[PDB]
């Protein structure tokens, strides 16, 4: 009887973990146990691989099945009290710390066991204060607590959910993304776990991360009547905005808009939806060259973000096209206050601010200037006609005779100016 195919499995499989390569090596010792279910050696290996890969779950009854095959081997023990440890199961965790130092105590094991016992008991002590914070009603306390509790046990789902739910209780929903998606990771199978992210990642608008994380849940179970509800949405509305964004990349802003439109109008509950919309929108009017719409629609954004540079920048663009420059640059300045090395906001005042100069001085040409650097000659031939045309003698009410004055005062400047040294 060559036994050797459990045996291969086991060197190839130590081989793989050796390398690096986890994913693999695990196909190989999940071979090696289902080969030898009696064999204690595989499920060690296994769970040194699940404990490699950040698998909490997973690797529990393989430790524990190692202790009641070989209920000699030890390390296994410490190792179980370990995980136990970082799972934050400290009852569970102390009562195997102390079985190691009691029936076959040795070595640096003793010093291993021991000093965790310690983190243990104040462990045990923390998570009192934490909960004692919380109930009470005092979040940031339970914050700070749990922060440190959470640096020894790295893998207990129910406290970080905790502390997720006191960020959002905070108002910093932003900070609970962290524990939540690890509490997810952890737990592995948890219908109601990938939910609550998913359910935040939407709310704060990473529409793209929640679907992923919904067909998760889903992919868990076809039936959860709530998860699929969820997912029609954020399909819906990934499609749209994943769509919209394509039209933005082919210059078809008017079809963008439209799309972006619908955006909010499938999710006009939550703000960030209209806002990042209308960003867009502000965009999409800005680089199709519409400035009095782009005008219109930057302002009710930096209405609702003073500081959104992207906005900012676009409705710069626009007052350009206007020439508006003292605005421009105003809005740069402000878009500077937020980005200090941005090219894009560097760039766009010495663009505009070269336009602010060459538009204060006033142009001769721009008064007939027939020919850029114009002959001499050809330039009387139309000031007659325009010193004929443009003397207030020719029309009778002074309100249009002021100003034609100003065109006079303007037209024979250009004569002076232009003759002799002067011109260049």
């Amino acid at each position: 009887q060559s036994m050797a195919d459990v045996e291969k499995h086991l060197e190839l499989g130590k081989k793989l973990l050796a390398a690096g390569q986890l994913a693999d090596a695990l196909s190989q010792f999940h071979a090696a146990v289902d080969g030898d279910p009696d064999n204690y050696i595989a499920y060690y290996r296994r769970a040194t691989v699940f404990l490699a890969m950040g698998k909490s779950k997973a690797a529990l009854p393989d430790l524990t099945k190692v202790i009641q095959l070989k209920m000699d081997f030890t390390a296994a023990r410490l190792q179980r009290g370990h995980l136990l440890l970082k799972q934050g199961k400290l009852d569970e965790a102390e009562d195997d710390f102390k079985k190691v130092l009691k029936s076959n105590p040795s070595e640096n094991e003793e010093k291993e066991a021991q000093s965790q016992l310690i983190k243990s008991d104040e462990m045990q002590r923390l998570r009192s204060q934490a909960l004692n914070a919380f109930g009470s009603g005092d979040y940031t306390a339970a914050i700070a607590f749990l922060d440190k509790i959470l640096e020894v046990c790295v893998w207990d789902a129910e406290l970080r959910e905790l502390r997720a739910e006191c960020f959002i209780k905070e108002g910093e929903p932003r900070k609970a993304i962290s524990d939540l998606k690890a509490a997810s990771k952890l737990k592995n199978d948890n219908t109601e776990a990938f939910y609550k992210i998913s359910t935040l990642y939407y709310q704060l608008g990473d529409h793209e991360l929640s679907l992923s994380e919904v067909r998760e849940c889903l992919k868990l179970d076809q039936d959860h009547k709530r998860c699929f509800a969820h997912y029609k949405q954020v399909k819906k509305l990934n499609k749209l905005i994943e769509s919209a964004e394509e039209l933005i990349r082919d210059g078809r802003y008017t079809d963008a808009t439209s799309k972006y439109e619908s955006v909010m109008k499938t999710e006009p509950s939550i703000a960030e939806y209209t806002v990042r919309s209308k960003e867009r929108i502000c965009h999409c009017f800005s680089k199709d060259e519409k400035p009095v719409e782009a005008i219109r629609v930057c302002s009710e954004v930096l209405q609702m973000e003073p500081d959104n540079v992207n906005a900012l920048k676009d409705r710069a663009e626009a007052y350009l096209i206007e020439e508006m420059y003292d605005e421009a640059i105003q809005d740069y300045e402000t878009a500077q206050e937020h980005n200090e090395n941005d090219q894009q906001i560097r760039e766009g005042l010495e663009k505009a601010q070269r336009l602010l100069k060459q538009s204060q001085k006033r142009d001769y040409y721009k008064i007939l200037g027939v020919k850029r650097n114009a002959k001499k000659q050809e330039i009387i031939k139309a000031y007659r006609k325009l010193a004929l045309q443009w003397h207030p003698d020719n029309f009778q009410n002074e309100e249009e005779k002021k100003k034609a004055e100003k065109k006079f005062i303007d037209i024979a400047a250009a004569k002076e100016v232009l003759s002799d040294p002067e011109m260049r």
